[PDB]
């Protein structure tokens, strides 16, 4: 009965017991920056364990540090809206006009139709598709381009799957839409300009050591791209392994054209191409264009045109100059043609389907972040890491990469390196080392964030769909950050030395 | 046939006709503010016609400020989501709590069997409800902590209306809803923190004339409250010209004896109080007595306690307290007992009835305002203020006056009074006038605003509940914004001379 009780009411009685128990660390240790890491300490609590729903938490910065006095509560909100809010406000634009008007099923019935009958191909195709569109984008752009058209997908074979007639159901759809949020090992590890994570390591060289020019396009390509389609394909092979059954005879039936039939009779129910359908793709097009022509890294862009006020027009306002495009853009007429038109989407349908958890979710990891250097706990973070001079050479590298994919999960990717890459490169120069042999690590380790939310955009616009189950990624990511970074330091020691000289001094 | 075409697309072409006639703007004047100029009418042309959804014109200005290079992409976001944003998220768990329970139902039902039978007495009622609540709290959080209550007993008399049997239906949610919207004539012009408008006046000619005290609680109520009941009642007037009929011989049957007996009977309907409507009743008299005891401004309140940061808990810290509560209170357990209990809201449900339009749209007056001071226009518009010494006396007062009211509508309230008061007073100061008689009128002027969205975040909680045609309140608004103005100059020249000597040079 007594027990009975405790055991109903866990979240209640969770949720206190750890605010208490966290309780003397910000009364002990005289309040000097304790309290940042108790508040630390207890969203990341709550994230890890839904005690709270996952925006409730993140709005929990807004109360604790204004309270604790670490910055004023004006600034706490300024830092929930950001530049990546803007981008998903354009792209779910886009991604509304796409599924209203049914153009998503018409995607991948198309796919369904040509190729990628056997589940186990459709992953891998899902997963070789994003990370090729993450080459050039973004992270965060690809990973809610193609999660409607992948979606499209994977409910599609279940409705098709009734062949004329529930787990098997909830699995896959877990893996299809993981397999994208883990399809960002190509998403900027191999090109310089793919992510804004390795465009400030890139600057941040250049400027320290402008003698050095090895960093350029077509030598970071030349080694990343072998190290990093080793983590694509173990990531393939993992996410198959923990979801739904791996078998290597099942790769290389009545069911299989049954199917076939089905799928093909839906296409031919769509009919011909609508007005609405082609506006969407143009639209599409478009944005995906004025993307990667911004800054290609090796032809100078539509920002050479603007190039007066650099950094003022970044991508987010082409997400919105073309998302905002589709609340006027004329669809369909209300023959008395009695009082106007209507557009592509009203803001009806724009204020569903979109995100709002995600927008403040993610503001509150930024939140969360800014706290953490406006106090003086990042840079006790780093003043800790400094009497680490004495260890050889390979450890410390270990250390840090462990270190490195550790401090992201609650912080953004380009706080993280920035933070990070003034503490890892002195410690660098005062050994006799390679600068670059503790960089290059440490800005490729950055990128590795698949635990949790606020960690990486990218992961949280995969939460927007409700298969938000943090459990199943946790335990997803610690396969993928475990090969992720085996593979890294692979190729540190065996495949990136003889180019760059890593045992000599440059 | 071709006239009819684009009578139709009128929506279209017209978004499309201001663009290209207001382009001439940036690109001739040598493009130096124009820019932000251009940017401000063709928003504000969107924001009076309906050429696009309220919601979208407020992202216009992330698009404009960094093409035009005003302002970068990164800061624009920064001023979508400030403190006003987390007030309101913590009033809307709030207010989804009491609709959730049925509260609002109770309160508008105990509310009606009372008194208020005559809807003439109702938005007198709920004027002067409102009003002496928003005396003491804020503008903002007394116009979304009543306005459940108001709409709960106007959808309660039209369902009552039916008497055991659509115009009249309408107009009047219309009227009461704009009851409230306009109930801010008492909040803070009678109170010197009423509003944070009237804080930045005191606390600055503190600061600037630290040997005059006639600025105290009390000396400001004494002027005030005779002054601000004037636009009270003639605003009641006004919006009872506007809305319905207006005859003096109905507020000095069968169907009144017949509408208190099915109200009556519905009240019985819903029996006892409940647990959950208690404890919302709880945390709502809690979140009231928090926000009264901040800073009373004659006795010091909690805030002495945390008299180390100041400035740090503003009033949304308060709501996020008492608001985020509501998402951790078991409501009711889930005899098996299965798995758990549920909280009194979950988040699905603050996730709709949540104003993420209002969020967005005052988000882009916040954005096009930090636009106008980062370009040089709020500085030019002052500068054009500058030779204006030579009018005598009371031209001036009225030329600032509709000055002020006229440029607060696309700026928030605090912003327009810290821009002008550096231009008026030493305007004041050169002219032998008491910088007084100039500064009061400015100062009191600011609060009117009543026309738009963004101009006041009252209003925009106004629109939050779907009667959010602008051209009503903008008809209701130039009435009372000339009722406000009147009365303003005429307390200004007859009542409030003698006691601060307004003719004398201080």
């Amino acid at each position: 009965k007594f027990f009975s009780y405790i055991l109903v009411y866990r979240r209640f009685l969770f949720v206190v017991f750890t605010v208490l128990v966290l309780l003397p660390l910000p009364i002990v240790l005289h309040t000097k920056e304790a309290e940042c890491a108790y508040t630390l300490f207890v969203v990341a609590t709550f994230w890890l364990t839904e005690a709270l729903p996952l925006s409730v938490t993140a709005l929990l910065p807004s109360l604790m540090l204004p309270m604790f006095g670490i910055m004023p509560s004006k600034k706490v909100a300024s830092a929930y809206f950001k530049d990546f809010h803007l981008l998903l406000i354009g792209v779910i634009c886009l991604a509304t006009s796409i599924e209203k008007w049914n153009l998503h099923k018409r995607i991948a019935l198309k796919m369904v139709m040509m190729v990628g009958v056997n589940p186990a191909w459709l992953t891998l195709g899902f997963m070789s598709s994003t990370a090729f569109l993450s080459m050039w984008l973004s992270n965060t752009s690809t990973a809610a381009m193609v999660m409607p058209i992948a979606e499209a997908v994977v409910q599609q074979i279940i409705n098709a799957e009734a062949e004329v007639e529930t787990k098997k159901g909830h699995v896959t759809r877990k893996l299809t839409c993981l397999c994208i949020a883990y399809s960002s090992t190509i998403g900027g590890l191999t090109t310089i300009t793919g992510t804004s994570t390795n465009l400030i390591f890139a600057e941040y060289f250049n400027t320290r050591y402008p003698d050095c020019r090895c960093l350029n396009f077509g030598s970071w390509f030349t080694f990343s791209f072998p190290a990093a389609l080793i983590i694509l394909l173990l990531s393939w092979i993992w996410l198959q392994w923990l979801f739904l059954g791996f078998n290597f005879k099942e790769m290389f039936t009545v069911q299989q054209k049954a199917c076939a039939e089905v799928i093909k009779q839906e296409y031919q129910k769509l009919g011909p191409i609508r007005y609405q359908e082609i506006v969407t793709l143009v639209l599409f097009i478009i944005m995906a264009l004025l993307w990667f022509s911004r800054d290609p890294g090796f032809v100078p862009g539509w920002s050479a045109l603007f190039s007066e006020y650099p950094g003022f027009a970044t991508d987010s306002t082409v997400a919105l100059l073309i998302g905002l495009l589709f609340f006027l853009i004329p669809a369909k007429t209300l023959e008395i043609v009695a009082f106007d038109y209507s557009p592509l989407i009203t803001w009806k349908e724009f204020q569903s389907f979109m995100p709002w958890d995600i927008a403040i979710l993610v503001g509150g990891g930024f939140a969360l972040a800014d706290g953490c250097e406006e106090s003086g706990l990042s840079k006790w973070i780093g003043n800790k890491l400094s009497p680490l001079g004495s260890l050889p050479a390979w450890l410390i590298i270990l250390i840090s990469s462990l270190m490195v994919t550790s401090l992201t999960e609650v912080a953004s990717n380009p706080a993280t390196i920035t933070l990070f890459l003034p503490i890892l490169s002195p410690l660098a120069e005062a050994i006799h080392v390679n600068p670059l042999y503790i960089l290059i690590p440490s800005t490729l380790c950055t990128s590795f964030a698949f635990l949790l939310p606020v960690a990486n955009p990218p992961n949280a616009i995969v939460f927007s769909y409700g298969h938000l189950k943090v459990i199943d990624m946790v335990k997803a990511g610690l396969g993928v950050n475990i090969v992720g970074v085996a593979v890294v330091m692979l190729g540190i020691c065996t495949w990136i030395v003889p180019m760059f000289d890593l045992y000599t001094y440059p």
